[PDB]
């Protein structure tokens, strides 16, 4: 029935997104971002959901070369030569990124295949689903799983703790000041070889883990979903590099170990280019309908 590397999500209704009190919240706590980079969460919406089944973990390194091993596959990231890494200031593209060189060419997985895969592509991450006899998440289906039957803003409740989770409040608060993690972020993507920043899947369990089973909903890597992008409603006002999106790139979830603590909640909408974008941050997980 249940794969035992799945788990499954009890059917029900949920308010999906974050409440007005949130976003006040997020204005207050000195927060860089303007209240209209989280205006896409709101308003709530009732969403209701069968029961349905998704992964554990996000896919490893390990389990999509077994996939290529089989099929052949070739990614997004090898047809274009190139991939998405973050550099020394902002986004670049990196020759020869690709699942088995996360930082381009002279690098390598060296060990580390209990990671989660990146430099996956929206259509990647569908075809490995595929094979694997799964889909991705809906967006829906993803935060359900990752808040719970009710709201919180993090998948262990609503109080902020960094040791649950691979983000950059752990190296930041290791460091000692936003300055030192600063100084930090440059010494190490100063070419110096980027050691890669992904943690193994389910490192953090069970004190990070979602209250159905999920581990690293927080953190990471970003992971696709299967949803398009939209809004909860047709008067909501976001950012415009936000409406500029709307109805063509995908939805995308989780945050990443580069992200601090309100980029990294349940209810977070980021969104992705779905024809052959990727980056060194980015994996996915798989779900599945109770009944193939
Ligand atoms: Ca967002
Ligand atoms: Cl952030
Ligand atoms: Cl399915
Ligand atoms: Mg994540």
């Amino acid at each position: 029935a249940v794969p035992g590397d799945m788990v499954r999500i009890p059917g029900g209704t949920f308010l999906q997104g974050s409440p007005e009190r949130t976003l006040d919240w997020l204005d207050r706590e000195g927060q860089a971002f303007p209240r209209d980079w989280f205006t896409d969460e709101t308003p709530q919406i009732p969403v209701t959901l069968p029961d349905y089944l998704i992964d554990r973990h996000q896919v490893t390194v390990a389990q999509f070369a077994a996939f290529v091993s089989r099929t052949g596959y070739v990614t997004s990231a090898e047809r274009a030569g190139g991939s998405m890494v973050y550099g020394e200031q902002y986004w670049e593209i990196r020759e020869g990124a690709c699942w088995h060189r996360p930082a381009g060419y002279g690098s390598g997985i060296r060990g580390r295949d209990d990671h989660p895969v990146v430099h996956i592509s929206f259509a990647d991450a569908e075809a490995y689903a595929r094979w694997a006899g799964r889909r991705l998440p809906t967006e829906s289906e993803w935060e359900r799983a990752a808040t719970g039957p009710s709201y919180r803003l993090w998948p262990w409740g609503d109080t902020w703790d960094s040791r649950n989770a691979n983000t950059a409040e752990h190296t930041a608060g290791a460091l000692g000041d936003l300055d030192a993690w600063r100084t930090w972020w440059g010494a190490i993507h100063a070419v110096q070889g980027p050691m890669p920043q992904t943690t193994p899947v389910g490192a953090f369990s069970p004190r990070g883990d979602s209250v159905d089973g999920c581990a690293d909903m927080t953190g990471n890597v970003y992971e696709w979903t299967s949803t398009l992008a939209h809004l909860y409603s047709p008067a909501t006002r976001c950012d415009p590099t936000i409406h500029l999106v709307m109805g063509r790139s995908r939805v995308i979830r989780g945050g990443s170990w580069m992200n601090f603590r309100y980029q990294v909640r349940c209810a977070e909408r980021l969104y992705g280019d779905p024809t052959g974008w990727s980056n060194f941050a980015l994996g996915f997980r798989c779900a599945r309908d109770v009944t193939a």
